[PDB]
């Protein structure tokens, strides 16, 4: 048959805290009509605040994607969004008790547990994709963040960090989803800081949830995390993570390549406003057949 939108089959429940703000979080996702896309809403505000997760809203990029509409924001989004797109998610409404997600583990990994606990269901719309016609690309200093067309779709990043925990390791990683799994191989890549830094974010109100329980917090020698690391390469891809979760920004999943140097939240929402101006870069698709596709998603 044809590729369908996808919402959720059942409500999911969530609570954590802010990774910023600290604040602890009741977070709901529910189904929502064909055409919907994903909506945040504050329904600690009476009349609540909705916000479409959509590059036009995108507020603030400093230490994570932030959604703003009149005087209020919806914090650190990228993770779910992550999720959400990993898993093919079309539509759906994302509430929130507070302004931030809660970030768990710091992974998509919960968030992907409890989709794929309720299930998705499919609905009857055809699916849209962003496919990309024309190569686009953002740059600002030493920061690069690139589409290629590409029959499919595959996330690289590049970091280079200059730290004693990061030198010498794998700071480039390129994953291409018709042969690796999201689920398997990124969504469980988890965020991660410096305990350096860590007087000064709290300063400025910035990363008072964090700890070694939902991040890999690097000293200067060593990773704090007793229990280790998931992956050799989880910092590179943890930043393929937050690229798939910033992209869906674009509110349809991309048929196209992704290409990042030391990018970050910032570049990636310039990234996305220079796309979505240039419209002879890029084409909206269907698939009336979903074995002829060049992506494919696993059952609901
Ligand atoms: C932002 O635009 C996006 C477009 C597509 C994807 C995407 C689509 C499908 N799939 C599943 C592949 C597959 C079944 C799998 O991973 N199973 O576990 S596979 C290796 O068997 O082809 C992914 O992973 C990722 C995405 F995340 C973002
Ligand atoms: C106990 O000392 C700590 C020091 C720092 C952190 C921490 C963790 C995550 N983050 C966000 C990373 C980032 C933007 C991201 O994942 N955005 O989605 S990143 C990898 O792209 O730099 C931070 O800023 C800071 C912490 F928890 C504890
Ligand atoms: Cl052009
Ligand atoms: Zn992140
Ligand atoms: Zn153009």
């Amino acid at each position: 048959s044809m590729i369908k939108q996808r919402t959720l089959k059942n409500i999911i429940r969530a609570t954590g805290v802010g990774l910023h703000s600290g604040e602890k979080v009741y977070l709901t996702l529910k189904p929502a009509p064909v055409d919907t896309g994903i909506v945040f809403c504050r329904t600690d505000l009476d009349p609540v605040v909705e916000i479409p997760a959509r590059a036009e809203n995108v507020g603030e990029t400093t230490m994570s994607t932030t959604l703003v509409k009149g005087d209020v924001k919806v914090d650190t989004v990228e993770h779910l969004l992550s999720a959400m797109a990993g898993l093919g998610i079309d539509n759906a409404y994302v509430e929130l008790s507070a302004s931030e997600v809660p970030i768990m583990d710091g992974s998509a990994g919960p968030f992907v547990f409890l989709i794929q606990s309720a299930g998705l269901q499919e609905q009857e719309a055809a699916k849209k994709f962003i496919r990309i016609k024309r190569e686009v690309s953002v740059e600002e200093g030493d920061k690069r963040a690139v589409f290629v067309p590409f029959d499919g779709f595959k996330v690289s990043f590049e970091i280079d960090f200059d730290h004693p925990v990061f030198r010498g390791r794998t700071q480039q990683a390129s994953v291409d989803f018709s042969s690796t799994s999201f689920v398997k191989e990124v969504s469980r890549a988890r965020t991660f800081g410096f305990m350096r830094d860590i007087e000064y974010l709290r300063s400025q109100n910035l990363a008072l949830g964090g700890s070694v329980e939902n991040a890999i917090v690097v000293d200067e020698n060593r990773v704090l995390n007793e229990d280790g690391l998931r992956y050799e390469d989880e910092f590179v891809k943890h930043k393929i993570l937050d690229a798939i979760g910033d992209l869906y920004l674009l509110g349809n999943s991309l048929i196209g390549e992704f290409r990042g140097f030391k990018s970050g939240h910032a570049l990636n929402n310039q990234l996305l406003r220079t796309l979505i101006a240039d419209k002879d870069a890029w084409e909206v698709v269907t698939f009336e057949d979903a074995r002829t596709a060049p992506i494919s998603y696993m059952r609901p």
